[PDB]
């Protein structure tokens, strides 16, 4: 909500309270999304200040507050800062920002990250260029310096992040994306490569000294219709765990496919139909293994711009004999969202 | 404070900074409330959006920020999300919400949870239906579908919560309350029963496979006068700890009594007089033991609706020979509260 | 930003998103400030309510959200409540507040805590009266009861804080400051002494049963010019660690000197030049050791009151043979700040 706007500075304080619950059989250990209370809330700010007609400064922070913890010991479980960055936009020259933000490859994966509760399986956090990552300096250009309507690009510099965990770490790397949008149509290509850390290399699964990720996207966005498709691959970037051996590391290679079709009815109902499949190749020991594989049927109903509810249903296609131990059961999410 | 209100949506951002300090002798280990700095702050939001004349959506989140930690390692100690839920209200049909909220039995205990700093000893957190609990779906009806002024009820469904701790866990259960309010008078009856988890059953104290809690309340609220009384009992629900053996579990049974009398002077002074007593029965090994037992004298002075100060004084009646080791010393709380 | 102001109560919700990065060679283990992503954000509130013409109530909370953590396990690292207190101001009688706030000696050290990213080396947190501390009751008088323009003082009572760590703990103590400001000039003298806890005394470094800290300040603040100087000493208060022995405790004695010169150009550029030096004396085993020692060259450029960027550069004078193991490398901070 725009709670402030004076002297060229306007702050928008925003957030939401999400009553959320997952239904899956058993202890949801073997299901797709788990089972039980998954309620949570968000709070963040987006500020923008007009330094002059061409120059704009801005910043943004968003935090995630789990609503399913006890006020006991586990109280902080799941809590985190999702985004935190500041930057400047200058006329038709482009924008630049730095801090915790979205890796460039997400410029592609964004296309299909549209399901009501699930979806976007490949956009992992603290995983190089696919989801939010800390320490990214991002330059973005729109309409090619104002000379080409619809042509945009971005280059992104990832600063080394040596965390206590191979999964949450990264070396330096560069990434970039180009996309073009012409009347309801949009196409994107994004790519990034980075160094792996000593610890990432000390892991049992995956072999290499460089991590890679690229994805292409295609979309048709107009007339209440949203159809999107993504395809990408990765090298030693996708984190995987052998539930049997309790071994961990990164997939040597993956080929990912995401499809999403949705329609927005005038009365507020947005039915969704999607398909996701990510398969690892050359996993040391297993060979080829599916990591994600399912159909999605779901629907969101918007009471208005502040209230909505939805049922997301995962028809898991992974089979009970999956070598990594990836879960094979279905999961049904039901939620009620208020937001401002 | 109502920081936003446009297009049928109004957000109220609220909070407070509480400078608080406890005075009790010794290391306050043997006192009622402890001793020392207990300063803390709250921040939360309450949103409400009119979907149409009969339909209302809403959500609420509140967080607790301890103000007595070091910015060092212990920095997060005590911090937590207290409430987080979203829901809808429809004409005279009733409201429904889900998320972290107040158990239904609190509809009763609320009556006496009115002391300046202490009080409400039996409304424990993450303890089934008595205080805030995660995963509760709540239906509330007012004025009996609009057919009976003053008659309200609620039914509440508790979703199983399997935490690492028997104290912060719960199985599925149902609860309900009915209350009636007629001109300054109000009476309530609330009740809930739930399954106990394996871990709750693996505990040394308390024996059963079902937890119970019910409380009745009576009040007179009018003419600057507030008098309230509560009585309730519980079965295997009240958490207790043997400080000697360092044993823990739940009381097999408790009988709780709460009394509160207060008066609001025109100039801002609200003196308080209360009495609390909770006694456990059949505790494995000890027999009958008092858990809480004291008199309360306190006063709050309101400078206005945003500023106030108060002195709460506990005249602990527990005696030094209490078998569980419950503290016997007095505690005096002094506070200064700013809020918006 | 002043998001609320009605009925004599005005709330100011404030904060900032700071994209920040440190450049230092090696793994920055041996540098002054470290190396890498240091992005973070702040969020806080300052409320003020006019109880009547002479009486004002107020409160303030500020939190620090690290923007360089993974949403993984380390997610909360660095997060903390910086300030949290409530109080009252009465006509020309003075103000009083309690909670987590700034120790009185900071009334002095504030003078030089003006560098773009570094500086203020001696104003340690949870370290008695020099930085923020929990449990402080503070009385402040301005213009000597309204009888002496420019003459102010404060007395501050520190409540014992027994934390799990000798570094984050403290016993009871009193502190006070007096300062005088006459047309661009200002002079301050501050002092505080407190009891040390058993644990603080159980430490390997430093010897005594009372902690002391005093600092004097001098400043010239006018005409786009800011020149400030501080000098102070301490007894068993300054925390130190022997990186070789991994031993810790407090310096028996320190003599601290801070100098800062800055100029604000009309177009937004504020160049900074500073010098800091803190040296420990009588450290058990080492003798005299420098703790901090460097020159600072830096500059801040204000695009406006909401946006700015800066480069802080530490020319570390500490030498590679420093007995405690204090780092000797340079550090360059670059930041981009949005704020409201
Ligand atoms: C505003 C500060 C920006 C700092 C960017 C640092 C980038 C470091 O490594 C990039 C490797 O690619
Ligand atoms: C909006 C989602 C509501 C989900 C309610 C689940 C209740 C589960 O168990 C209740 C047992 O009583
Ligand atoms: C509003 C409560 C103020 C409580 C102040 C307690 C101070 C305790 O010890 C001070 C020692 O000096």
């Amino acid at each position: 909500a725009e709670i402030y706007n004076k002297d060229g500075n306007k702050v928008d304080l925003y957030g939401k309270a999400v009553g959320l619950h997952y239904f899956s059989k058993g202890n949801g250990e073997n299901s797709y999304g788990g089972n039980g209370d998954m309620t949570y809330a968000r709070l963040g700010f987006k500020g923008e200040t007009q330094i002059n007609s061409d120059l704009t400064g801005y910043g943004q922070w968003e935090y995630n507050f789990q609503g399913n913890n006890s006020e006991g010991a586990d109280a902080q479980t799941g809590n985190k800062t999702r985004l935190a960055f500041a930057g400047l936009k200058y006329a038709d020259v482009g924008s630049f920002d730095y801090g915790r933000n979205y890796g460039v490859v997400y410029d592609a994966l964004g296309y299909t990250d549209m399901l009501p509760e699930f979806g976007g399986d490949t956009a992992y956090s603290d995983d190089f260029f696919v989801g939010p990552v800390g320490g990214v300096a991002t330059y973005r250009n729109s309409n090619f310096f104002g000379l080409v309507d619809g042509l945009n690009f971005a280059v992104q510099y990832l600063g080394k992040n040596e965390r206590d965990t191979a999964r949450r770490s990264n070396g330096d790397g560069v990434g970039g994306s180009i996309s073009y949008e012409y009347e309801g149509f949009g196409i994107v290509g994004a790519y990034g490569a980075a160094d792996r850390t000593n610890l990432q290399e000390a892991q049992p699964l995956g072999n290499g000294k460089k991590a890679e990720q690229w994805a292409t996207g295609l979309k048709y966005d107009a007339n209440n219709i949203y159809l999107a498709a993504n395809y990408g691959e990765t090298r030693n970037a996708t984190p995987i765990t052998n539930k049997f051996t309790n071994t961990s590391g990164f997939a040597n290679k993956t080929q990912d496919v995401l499809l999403v079709a949705q329609y927005q009815f005038d009365f507020g109902l947005r039915p969704s139909i999607a398909y996701t499949k990510s398969k690892a190749k050359d996993v040391e020991g297993i060979g080829d293994v599916d990591l994600v594989n399912y159909f999605e049927v779901g629907a969101t109903y918007y009471f208005n711009k502040n209230m909505s509810t939805y049922v997301d249903y995962i028809i898991n296609q992974i089979d009970s004999d999956n070598k990594l131990g990836v879960g094979s059961d279905d999961t049904v999410a039901v939620g009620i969202v208020y937001q401002f």
